[PDB]
């Protein structure tokens, strides 16, 4: 039943039309990983501070994406779902993430994969501190397992040492592009630790998740936690709409969501999340 889903959503992202002209603009060409591949006007993350005589000075591959179908009345977590940085771009991604408050950045790709670039690295080894165009970035401590590394890093203005952030950066390492997981336990693990991080930061910014493209594994990993927020706060029996929660992602950002197999991962982890908190309570 999943791949006829899949078609279906498939079929509706066709008609997905908005204007992406900002990534369009030729000034901006290398900003971009892929042509096809860019942010709605209506929803990309627009950067401050830039000269607006700069032409494409504001832009970086990156949208908001919130959680539209909640009421008013409801919390929730916040997200930008982003490219992987390029060389060009590492000094955009920094501003971004200092501009929106960002205390967790999650980032859901290896830095190449089967010979294939898919992010190059925008922070510095442990011990070290770098320059960022006007931001200094210091590794203050990592833990790395073979599934994933946590790197606490503590950014500040150049201009202003004594403004510090600590920052934590959240990588998973076992997630093939175009792919997922070979088991749920280790996404659910990675996010609950994300998720208690973010919760104990009042006043954090939206949470910075990003993958390589910035659709495929970025898109599935915002709709799980959603619905781990979901089950979390409402309850057990709250309505879970897997294919009305992508839609309703990829209004903001396009396709977010890659493959059927990434489609199935959303239920398959979610499936395995519920389980896990309904033992917990008895």
């Amino acid at each position: 039943g999943f791949w006829e889903e899949f078609e279906s959503l498939q079929k509706q992202e066709v008609k997905n039309l908005h204007q992406r002209l900002e990534g369009q603009r030729p000034e901006n060409k290398g900003k971009n990983r892929y042509k096809n591949i860019l942010p709605f006007d209506h929803s990309r993350v627009i950067l401050q501070g830039r000269d607006s005589n700069i032409p494409g000075s504001d832009y970086i591959n990156a949208n908001y994406i919130k959680n539209q179908l909640l009421g008013p009345d409801e919390n929730a977590k916040t997200y930008i779902a982003s490219q992987g940085c390029l060389e060009a771009t590492v000094n955009d991604f920094w501003q971004m993430a200092w501009q929106e408050n960002s205390r967790v950045i999650v980032m859901t790709t290896r830095e190449v994969e089967k010979g294939r670039n898919k992010c190059v690295p925008y922070w510095p080894e442990v011990g070290m501190q770098r320059a960022y165009g006007p931001y200094s970035v210091t590794n203050c401590g990592e833990h790395d397992t073979t599934e994933y590394k946590l790197r606490t890093l503590q950014v500040s203005p150049l201009d202003n040492g004594d403004l510090i952030r600590e920052i934590w950066h959240y990588q998973y390492l076992s997630w093939p592009d175009h792919g997922v997981p070979s088991e749920p336990g280790g996404v659910l693990s990675f996010l609950d630790q994300i998720n208690q991080r973010q919760e104990s930061l009042p006043h954090a910014g939206p949470i910075i998740v990003h993958s390589s493209a910035g659709i495929g594994r970025t898109g599935t990993i915002i709709v799980i936690d959603m619905l781990m927020e979901n089950i979390s706060t409402k309850g057990l029996d709250c309505d879970i709409d897997i294919q009305k929660t992508i839609q309703m992602v990829r209004a903001q950002r396009s396709g977010m969501v890659q493959t059927e197999a990434q489609y199935k991962f959303i239920y398959v982890a979610i499936a395995q999340f519920i389980e896990t908190t309904k033992k917990k309570l008895e």
